[PDB]
């Protein structure tokens, strides 16, 4: 270092102007730093004026590392520093590790930083364009590391205008460049970050809302009632072809009669399943590796299969009823409807309490996995105790098996331990084989199992209401943020990519238009955006 | 309804009707018989165990298919959400 | 410590038991009886329950025995104090 290099790193005013005016002359250090790089990394943006004033090419040239005077001040978190180099026209070229200068920002985790360089006002949209290697895209990296400061990205997207708030033409334009990036166009792609992680400041913003609101204006809105309506003809004609069933069910083998009523509602469930698989073939076409992940195409293919098996009698030459034929039947009423389950998630006053029902659904299968330990031990030791008895009369019938001994110590923690049939009776006529044992397993058993394990079970289901009261909007958001991303990855990119806007202008004061009947109907049992 | 009717099919047509399924041969009586049994008395060993030892039960391994998935999300989860709201 | 700790103190009895069932394979005829019943049924019980003990170290499935262990201290205080009323 020269006493310029040194004078200026310290900040001195006095002294670099002094060294100039005597012909201190420029060179680098063995770093390679100029004397405005030293006055960068230190925060002192008095220095960098008169530097550049005087020369005005050491602005923008790199040291050994290929580093700027933009990077260097970025490295350590000068945030004063930043919004003075880049408005005197620092270049933004990359360092020689390929790592610009935004990069350094959300990789240190500098949200000082990083503000200032996408809230630039001249320079703004000049730093998230560019898709650099460790970061391809700025918007979807924000929304990851530093999502305070992306809130501040979105307060300027919304301009307005200077026309004193009430006059009739003051218009509010809302500008959603930076929600849709191009580097597979996966569909919402800077909103489905935002749940992935979990930010619900970001989705509850007034810009993300009319986001959605242009999109359940435009295609969303009429592509879910189009989908209930669709399943419930199915869920109708299965309900009235196992009722029909069990009517006409007469005996000679058994055999029913195909009249005109259950010939009818036969075929149109064959024709159901055929035109609502050939949906799905498509859908495999392209999504081979979420049929093991995804639960709710599961439960399809086996609801589709139950309801083939279930219409076979009604197409043979004689209907060939059997077993088989009635185990297939009560798999289809029972699925189709359990399905209807999954479609209420999404409405409006009522769908709260699906969503409290399967999550306490998903806690309760790791807790009846887990817990399963303690059937097996103790219907184990029931079998072990009470199979031997040596006359056994119907109600000892249920432990002479080990896997009916597994169902009956299930069905004794709901409340019927059955104590003076099966334990009291059987004591004082001397026929209980091991007499004060089974009193001692039973002891423990009604300590454990029907108090300890079902109290256990409501204490997890009351921490599982409360989190979900908790976070609730988070919950609905997150419905409509995959409601359109998988309506839009079914439609055809035509008339797909041509209806969406770049940017909405509202202006909210002209007289607006009368909300017609059906669009009403639409918003009270629809968990639309339009709810603010 | 979707476990009373699933009820009605398997449990209805048991050769001998002895006062237990009764309850189960009509569609609107299923569907007070499934509400009386997720407040306690799911009669287990009456009209599961004892028809099936006798060879009485019509389906026998679908009907304890719908049963053991009956007392899992009916009288467990069910009543613990009415609980914890 | 085994007046102090209990997982010991389980062991005993689970080991005890399991060896008071497998004598009647080793005597000249089997001589079965009811106390050969009531040591088996001990030993199967306690078996699992011990295994209970092993899964509080798991990942997803680790705290939910945790909390069963520890409603279960809570139950012997209060179902001593309250069997009075019993």
């Amino acid at each position: 270092m020269t006493p310029l290099h040194i004078s200026s790193q310290q900040g001195h005013t006095r002294v670099v102007q002094l060294l100039l005016n005597r012909g201190a002359l420029l060179h680098r250090d063995h770093t390679g730093r100029n004397p405005l790089q030293l006055a960068a990394m230190s925060g002192y943006t008095e220095t960098i004026e008169l530097l550049h004033s005087v020369h005005s090419h050491l602005l923008d040239q790199v040291d050994k590392d290929g580093n700027t005077a933009l990077h260097l001040a970025t490295m350590e978190n000068k945030p004063h520093a930043i919004s003075v180099l880049m408005s005197m026209g620092c270049k933004l070229v990359y360092n020689v590790l390929d790592m610009s200068a935004i990069d350094y920002a959300i990789y240190y985790k500098y949200p000082e930083a990083a503000l200032a360089m996408v809230t630039h006002e001249e320079r703004a949209n000049e730093v998230m364009a560019l898709r650099s290697d460790k970061h391809p895209c700025v918007t979807l990296a924000l929304i990851a590391s530093m999502p305070k400061v992306f809130e501040a990205v979105q307060d300027k997207c919304i301009t307005k205008a200077n026309c004193k708030k009430d006059s009739k033409s003051f218009y509010i334009k809302y500008s959603f460049a930076f929600l849709q990036c191009p580097f597979s166009p996966i569909p919402l792609p800077a909103l489905n970050t935002m749940v992935t992680h979990g930010r619900v400041e970001l989705l509850a913003h007034p810009l993300s809302q009319k986001y959605l609101q242009m999109k359940w204006n435009s295609y969303g809105k009429y592509f879910h009632l189009a989908n209930l309506l669709i399943y419930s003809i199915f869920l109708v004609f299965v309900t009235i072809y196992s009722s029909l069933m069990m009517n006409n069910i007469e005996l000679k083998e058994e055999r029913i009669n195909r009249t005109t009523a259950i010939l009818f509602c036969a075929v149109v469930i064959v024709v159901y399943i055929l035109l609502n698989s050939m949906r799905e073939l498509i859908q495999i076409y392209q999504q081979k590796l979420h049929y093991i992940l995804e639960t709710v195409n599961l439960i399809s293919w086996v609801l589709y299969i139950s309801a083939l098996v279930m219409v076979t009698p009604a197409f043979q030459p004689d209907g060939g009823i059997n077993t088989i034929h009635y185990s297939a039947a009560s798999i289809a009423v029972f699925l189709s409807w359990f399905r209807l389950l999954l479609f209420l998630q999404r409405f409006d006053q009522v769908g709260i309490y699906v969503v409290m029902f399967l999550e306490i659904l998903q806690t309760l299968i790791k807790v009846l996995m887990v817990f399963s330990i303690l059937i097996i031990a103790f219907g184990l030791a029931f079998y072990i105790l009470l199979s031997k008895i040596i006359d056994p009369q119907p109600n000892h019938l249920s432990f002479s098996n080990i896997p009916m001994s597994l169902l009956r110590t299930f069905s004794m923690m709901l409340g019927e331990l059955d104590f003076v049939g099966t334990y009291v009776n059987t004591y004082y006529r001397d026929q209980l084989k091991v007499p004060m044992t089974s009193f001692l397993i039973l002891s423990v058993f009604m300590i454990l199992m029907p108090i300890l394990l079902m109290n256990l079970l409501i204490g997890l289901a009351v921490g599982d209401i409360e989190s979900v009261r908790r976070n609730a909007q988070l919950k609905r958001l997150a419905m409509q943020v995959v409601l359109h991303t998988e309506l839009e990855r079914k439609l055809p990119h035509v008339w797909l990519q041509r209806v969406d806007k770049m940017e909405l202008i509202e202006y909210p004061n002209e007289t607006k238009c009368k909300l017609g009947f059906c669009d009403f109907i639409l918003r009270k049992w629809f968990s639309n955006p339009f709810t603010e």
